[PDB]
């Protein structure tokens, strides 16, 4: 008994064995230190708007998926606080740009673990039984026990949402699809540091017949959601 | 004793410790597959003069590079013969799109290792001493031993050149930049399947002070390159 | 629909689960190099007879396995032609203790890929549609894919077997049991450079409840094998 | 050249002579109660205490040291996150056949598991400030965690091994880092098992094919022949 989700460039999943028990949202980076006013992004002098335009759709594809059974992984972006998971050039150029990870700011050390900037938003805070990924790259996989989380829970289908969208969630993704996951990027539950780089991104998720995976957006999701017992 | 190419948006390395003992040269996937007439990407349509484009950029850099002592590394996008590490959704999308893994075409099974089409280009061929990657994924890391070998060359520096730019290019620059390679892209020595796509990937990586490295070309590198001795 | 394995300390697998489209035998290295004469074992002195002991045990085991379509997957530890992917550590140990890799021998290049005494020995000689993992280090997960086709195979119980029980075989077991897979040693299957070594290895699979999963051995399994449903 | 060797079994410590307080760590495994208190994991299982509680005192003196001299420090804990998402089945179901189910409440908490009394290191060999905890869902240390990104991050070449259990989570670490080019030394007297015979075996395996897994030695010789920082 399959299900699809209407996705460009073919119905998601590839096989339509979309349950519950197989199936992830990815929440990735909604911290205050890639959206909000003080933190890291904002330092650099983005444009915060572009990246809080994904907040109100995530939360109705989490609280969906979380009304499903769906199972349901958020991920930080950051640092143990003596930085020893810190690359000497990731530190520099952040420093370069007057945006030193680990350095004081309005919302502390910047993506510092345990830090105010760092956590996750109050909108789409994690409940409990939501595995949260601490991760100090920008992909989800590198360093982490996601991959064993996911073999354990025994998933086969990731729905990635967050920020952003061409550096942590492209990431992310080209892990998962290399390892054989199949996956489904929400472009309006996404956004980046630069709007073109954003679409960019979204369209190479499609080329060579969903070369990564494919695209939706999150009515597309809800409206054709399945749940446990069909 | 420190060397800088000039780059964007930073001198590049970022702290000048450039010796042909620590950098490597990388060529990704400059296979009949991605670039030939009746391979894998000419099958699906896309114009082959995008991803030809490189060839002639890359074959400076590389006989530079040669000439200098530099660590010289190649990888194959393939598969085994029995297609064991071919995930279902990969295989799929290939199939649906009319250039499917493992089946006959006029250079043979498409992407399959051992194969004319999969086969590295005459102009770009491998010489003795320099490691080939055989990777079953769009990234170089993933499920392969380049991380290994770059460890035991003591490797720090990684100059990425080949096709695609935004797919097999993008994916091993963000694997080795999270692990804290220290990267350069080289904006001539890369070519994709959607133009726009290509260059926004080169502009991704600049982005917050250098996300994934540092962005020159083939001319900049070749002129500012040193040898062992000073 | 379950099925069990007589087994210490419980019987295999934990849960009954036990198909041949989930489970895989691994033969380990049961090469000239571990077990023949001029090889990199017979070398180092090492009374080959030891460990070529599981010889038949393994040749009825992988008939019967091979007969009810279970999957079928063979190792060889072994290093590229350049030495790329070899540690230093690794290559200085070997040559102060007169067998060193890559360095030529009766059977080749000690431990060298594409060489006769790198190959696995006839009676155990892989066939068609049987996955060969070749790795530069003990444990097969290193630097491989085997992971990755794991994976792809849906495979949840694997059964070990081959050289040495205390090096290759255990280091194997120990990855694979960290990410989750269930695992069967067999103790007439393996041996060992030190009989003892071999012994003890067997005993600390057994230990905390069967802290890297159970053993029983070849005769256990060929009676208890579950077949298709033709 | 400027080279040091610490005296071990079954060649001179390290291979290269290339020791020195930045390129080498101490790795201390697991000195958990869960491993060798009283209430614990290995408690509840019947276990000599006696057996993985003798090499705190020699580890004491060789973290004193290395403390002392400038080298890098290393701990890890084995255990699972509180909701047990890490947790394999197969993993699950041992302990609780056995009566020590991970997870499960006893006296020192829930065994194995996160920010339980129990499952946090023993205070006589608590980690300072600028000591990397690793906290790992399986045996190795390798696994699922930040270990390897950390050590290249720190350029360490030298790993120096200790803790519980020998055979068990000792030794696989040892394997993960031999494997991926780490230059390694167990300290015998600095580890203990639950069976003393896996013990003494463990630390032979290491000495056979001229050092498979590295080399072997002890307390005193590595604290005798450290090298420390010029001043
Ligand atoms: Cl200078
Ligand atoms: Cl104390």
């Amino acid at each position: 008994n399959r299900h699809f989700i209407d996705a460009d460039p073919y119905p998601w999943p590839y096989n339509g064995a979309l349950r519950p028990d197989n199936t992830a949202l990815i929440i990735i980076d909604m911290q205050t230190d890639f959206c909000g006013k003080g933190g890291y992004v904002d330092h650099m002098g983005y444009d915060l708007s572009l990246v809080q335009a994904p907040i109100e759709p995530i939360k109705r594809v989490l609280a969906a998926m979380r009304a499903k059974g769906y199972h349901i992984i958020h991920t930080r972006e950051g640092h143990r606080p003596d930085l020893a998971d810190l690359p000497a050039n990731k530190r520099w150029r952040s420093q370069r740009i007057g945006a030193g990870i680990g350095d004081p700011g309005p919302c502390g050390r910047i993506l510092t673990r345990g830090e105010p900037g760092w956590d996750i938003i109050p909108e789409l805070y994690p409940i409990e039984g939501e595995t949260i990924i601490d991760k100090p790259g920008k992909g989800s996989f590198c360093a982490t026990d996601l991959e064993l989380v996911l073999n354990q829970k025994r998933i086969e289908n990731i729905i990635l949402t967050g920020i952003t969208t061409d550096v942590c969630v492209s990431t992310t993704m080209r892990e998962a699809n290399d390892r054989g996951y199949e996956c489904l990027l929400l472009e309006d539950c996404c956004g980046a540091t630069d709007y073109g780089n954003h679409l960019a991104a979204i369209k190479m998720v499609k080329m060579q017949g969903g070369v990564f995976g494919s695209v939706s957006n999150s009515a597309a999701l809800v409206e054709a959601l399945p749940g446990l017992v069909p």
